[PDB]
């Protein structure tokens, strides 16, 4: 759990600035400042942590191409491509269809027209699935994932006021599930939990959206954990600060999370 090898990313198009899509209507996005957050984060996957980078062109029709996660849920050596809930994110399948086939996934496509799953709602532990129905990802989307990975239970979980499932949740590490504080997300932590015969242990954060993370076992490295910072979250970054048993590396996303794209949502990893 945790390993990869390769990762693919695409870059942001300046359309993203005033046409990404957006649940909230705050500060307006710094695009230069945007461009930069996601250089670092590139940066630190690629060569710090030595992973084979998939770097896609930037498509300026489609304003929230830089989101991948949200287009593919890859599960050992099987990719599905999913069909987004949002209309204008549909096409992004395309090149990360082709992104996918080029790394010799067995690739699996969600084509029922009545089906929507953003990849953003799934989490999966290691040891099973946890998929959120959103406004996003409808019950016969998680149907079809369940479909595509038989080897794994898949349980749903409603996600309120919030775009996703990961908006406030992800894997810290092997039996670790970082989770925020707000009344929804632990409504939906302990849904997961009763769903689930399996014990996880919890980090939980006060700023839900810092529950976000990435987590990576790599190999000269070990556990790695990129996490928000202490100037964007100061309270939750004391939380990961604690972690003497990860290799904490801080990465701001203040840009992309004015358009509710956090953390997992700028990559997708694949263990070859
Ligand atoms: N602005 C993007 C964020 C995806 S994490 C969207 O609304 O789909």
């Amino acid at each position: 759990f945790g390993r990869a090898t390769h990762v693919v990313v695409r870059a942001l198009p300046e359309s993203l600035a005033q046409q990404a899509l957006r649940r909230t209507k705050g500060d307006e996005v710094d695009f230069a400042r945007a461009e930069r957050q996601h250089q670092l984060y590139v940066g630190v996957l690629g060569s710090k942590l030595g992973l084979q980078v998939v770097q896609l062109p930037a498509d300026e029709s489609l304003p929230d191409c830089v989101f991948v996660e949200d287009v593919a849920v890859v599960c050992e050596e099987t990719a599905l491509i999913t069909r987004p809930g949002a209309p204008s994110r549909r096409k992004e399948a395309d090149m990360m269809k082709e992104a996918l086939e080029k790394l010799q996934l067995n690739i699996v496509e969600m084509k029922d027209e009545n089906a929507t799953l953003d990849g953003g709602d799934v989490l999966f532990t290691g040891r099973e699935f946890f998929v959120g129905l959103s406004k996003r990802t409808n019950q016969r989307g998680a149907e079809i994932l369940a479909d595509t990975f038989k080897d794994y239970a898949v349980s749903t979980v409603p996600v309120v006021d919030a775009l996703h499932l990961k908006s406030f949740c992800s894997m810290a590490g092997p039996n670790l599930i970082a989770i925020g504080s707000s009344e929804s997300a632990q409504k939906a932590l302990k849904i997961m939990q009763q769903m689930s015969d399996h014990r996880y242990d919890k980090l939980t954060v006060p700023d839900d959206t810092a529950a976000n993370c990435i987590y990576l076992n790599i190999p000269s490295k070990g556990h790695v954990l990129l996490h928000r910072t202490p100037e964007e979250y100061p309270e939750s970054a004391k939380v990961y600060e604690k972690l003497k048993d990860h290799m904490l590396i801080p990465v701001s996303n203040s840009e992309l999370e004015k358009v509710d794209g956090l953390l997992t949502c700028s990559s997708v990893l694949i263990n070859k």
